């Protein structure tokens, strides 16, 4: 699918992608391999849907957040550095693209965003947003506003939101709790309230795209904006005199943006890994081919030390490296998706009108949850039916969810198993299951037959129920080990198809009250 003897690459639309174009024509002529780059729309959803099937770019950048899902999914390469060229990077950023024990990726540069200011407007720029509504009103009177910045990307408001408390999945004691999200306390509560405020008195609009805010920047309207270094290229070319800093204080805390390092991951159904892997070492991660990348649009502060002790001079990167150390790094956990889409429909929604704080970070929270959760109630549901006993482990975060959804599916789902014995008894024969690839084949079906009908609870219990019934002859053909993978194949289908309908019914104890 993929053609061998080139070299495809995605990356996205605000990076330098015409100084990726000229590392790719160095590469072209040592090698005579054309290297062509592009920047498709939604390359980070579009990825996943064309690697699934074997096509693709042979190399895909984005930060590294998105890259743990596409590396579950088997999406990407392993990759196998010598410690002569890991040594050359920063053990932070290698960190960042190492999923279950493996590298994924190869780390580019460390992303954070700054609050950047025109100093020709304002010369000393505000240390807290709660000071922000009267320097918009004193800036109005001049026929300029205070600060402008895209409102339909998360990534944005997030250190906002993050600043008094919020959190995306809580890390302690060097571990992420999955099971504990923190989109709706009373933190990213007061963040996003504070955010809608400055729209209901006029200081945002809340159809402020990145474009909008960018234009408005570069041409002296605002005196402020929030972006990350890639932007810095255009403001240049603007001539507008301005600074990079520290985001505002809120309620006296530091803004919190979520850190991002830009890497390159290896397609894995690409035939040409090895061209890729001598591309991504030996061209673009030295300090000609990141320089080359970073004159376009800079990248930040780069992975590679030796390019790195330069840039950190420029104060520009000083700030960024600030912003940085008082945001967190983000995870690469296969649920970032989930949580940035439901974070992003959350911040939309609020910022319109459309829902209030409260109803938008609930609606955010079951969001996030929803893979954990669902994850919890089918694994235990199958084990439990396979063996004949039931998990013994606490149920954790709202345990009671859980149990009364564990509950409900017991009562529901063995009825479904029992009136639908024969028909399921040949329905197994037909899918003739002896082992770990039998086990695959079975999914494939599951989720077309699945994903064909009407969205219901319903037709839910009966993917699960058939899955239940499944782990039975699982467990008897000493096959036990299949079971987990099984759950977590149908919990992926359910939490992926029926993600909107899911939250609209506020998740299973919207199952709890269908069946009650
Ligand atoms: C008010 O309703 C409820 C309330 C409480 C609780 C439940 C409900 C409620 N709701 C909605 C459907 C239902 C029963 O669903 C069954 C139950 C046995 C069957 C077919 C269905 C159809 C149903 C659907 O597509 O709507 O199936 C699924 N729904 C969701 N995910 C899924 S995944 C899935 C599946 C999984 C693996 C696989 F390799 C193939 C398919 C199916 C399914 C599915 C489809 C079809 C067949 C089976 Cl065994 C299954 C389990 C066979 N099929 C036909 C028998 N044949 C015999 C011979 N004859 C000559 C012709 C006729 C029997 N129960
Ligand atoms: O808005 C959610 C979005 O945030 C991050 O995307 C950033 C990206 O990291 C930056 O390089 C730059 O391009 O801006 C993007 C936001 O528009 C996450 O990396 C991404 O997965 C997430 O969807």
């Amino acid at each position: 699918k993929i053609e061998e003897g080139k070299l495809v690459i995605w990356i996205n639309g605000d990076k330098g992608y015409n100084g990726l174009a000229e590392v790719g024509k160095k590469f072209e002529k040592d090698t005579g391999i054309k290297v062509t780059v592009e920047h498709p729309d939604k390359l980070e959803e579009k990825f996943p849907q064309v690697a699934a099937t074997g096509d693709g770019p042979d190399i895909i950048f984005w930060a590294h957040d998105r890259f743990g899902g596409y590396a579950q999914s088997g999406l990407l390469a392993e990759i196998t550095p010598d410690k002569a060229f890991q040594d050359k990077l920063y053990p932070f950023t290698w960190d960042a693209v190492r999923y279950n024990g493996k590298l994924i990726a190869y780390p580019i540069a460390v992303e954070a965003l700054s609050l950047i200011y025109n100093k020709d407007l304002l010369p000393n720029p505000p240390k807290t947003w709660e000071e922000i509504p009267a320097l918009d009103k004193e800036l109005k009177a001049k026929g300029k506003s205070a600060l402008m910045f895209n409102l339909q990307e998360p990534y944005f408001t997030w250190p906002l939101i993050a600043a008094d408390g919020g959190y995306a999945f809580k890390y302690e004691n060097g571990k992420y709790d999955i099971k504990d999200v923190g989109v709706d306390n009373a933190g990213a509560k007061a963040g996003l309230t504070f955010l809608v405020d400055l729209i209901k008195n006029k200081h945002m609009n809340a159809d402020t795209d990145y474009s909008i805010a960018e234009a408005a920047f570069n041409k002296g309207e605002t005196a402020m904006t929030i972006n990350g270094p890639w932007a810095w290229s255009n403001i240049d070319t603007s001539k507008v005199n301005y600074g990079v800093t520290v985001l505002p204080t809120f309620k006296g805390q530091p803004s919190k943006p979520f850190v991002g390092v830009l890497s390159a991951g290896i397609n894995a159904a690409s035939p040409n890994k090895e061209l890729a892997k001598e591309f991504l070492e030996n061209y673009l991660l030295t300090d000609e081919g990141l320089e080359a990348v970073n004159k376009d649009k800079p990248l930040g502060a780069v992975a590679l030390k030796s390019y790195e002790e330069e840039l950190a001079k420029d104060p520009r990167i000083a700030a960024t490296m600030e912003n940085a150390q008082k945001g967190e790094i983000m995870p690469n956990i296969p649920q970032m998706s989930a949580f940035w889409y439901a974070v992003r429909t959350a911040v939309i929604n609020a910022a319109s009108g459309r829902q209030t704080v409260d109803e938008a970070l609930k609606d955010a929270q079951t969001g996030s949850e929803l893979y954990r959760q669902s994850l919890e109630i089918i694994s235990r549901y199958l084990r439990e039916q396979a063996t004949g006993a039931a998990d013994t482990a606490p149920m954790g975060a709202s345990g009671a969810t859980s149990r009364k959804a564990l509950e409900t599916l017991r009562r529901v789902g063995d009825g479904v198993q029992r009136n639908h014995e024969t028909a399921f008894q040949g329905m197994l024969r037909k899918l003739d299951i002896k082992n770990e690839d039998d086990v695959k084949s079975l999914s494939r079906v599951m989720i077309h037959v699945f994903s064909d009908g009407v969205t219901n609870w319903g037709r839910i219990v009966t993917l699960i129920s058939f899955g239940a019934f499944v782990a039975k002859h699982l467990k008897t053909i000493n096959q036990e080990s299949c079971i987990e993978p099984l759950a977590e194949s149908i919990t992926d289908v359910l939490v992926r198809t029926k993600r909107d309908w899911l939250v609209k019914q506020r998740g299973w104890d919207g199952f709890v009250e269908f069946f009650h």
